């Protein structure tokens, strides 16, 4: 199953929409740029399950979005670890930009 994040809300919030989803393994994640670019996806380090930096910058999309439409995904497969994969926006991140994705096991 895919399921959809919008970057900004539709009433114009500075918000991922919706902030958490929860995923089993195989589900892939899209994030689309909506209002209020630019937007980014960073996850940290100790904020993916066992703290692997390794698994967080392979899944951080560090580099803005500025158009409607553009997008990224993540199919979370059974190689992934289950647990929690918290993220946020970078330039709104005072806004409180943030999201989770919860892999269900
Ligand atoms: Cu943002
Ligand atoms: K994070
Ligand atoms: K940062
Ligand atoms: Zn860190």
């Amino acid at each position: 199953e895919t399921f959809t994040v919008k970057m900004g809300a539709d009433s114009g919030l500075l918000q991922f929409e919706p902030a958490n989803v929860t995923v089993h393994p195989g589900d892939t994640v899209k994030w689309v740029n909506n209002k209020l670019p630019p937007h980014n996806i960073l996850f940290d380090d100790k904020q993916v399950p066992g703290a692997s930096k390794e698994l967080a910058d392979k899944l951080s999309h560090s580099q803005l979005m500025f158009s409607p439409g553009e997008s990224y995904e993540i199919t979370f497969s059974s190689d992934f670890p289950a647990g929690t994969y918290t993220y946020y926006c970078a330039p709104h991140r005072g806004a409180g930009m943030v999201g989770k994705i919860t892999v269900e096991g």
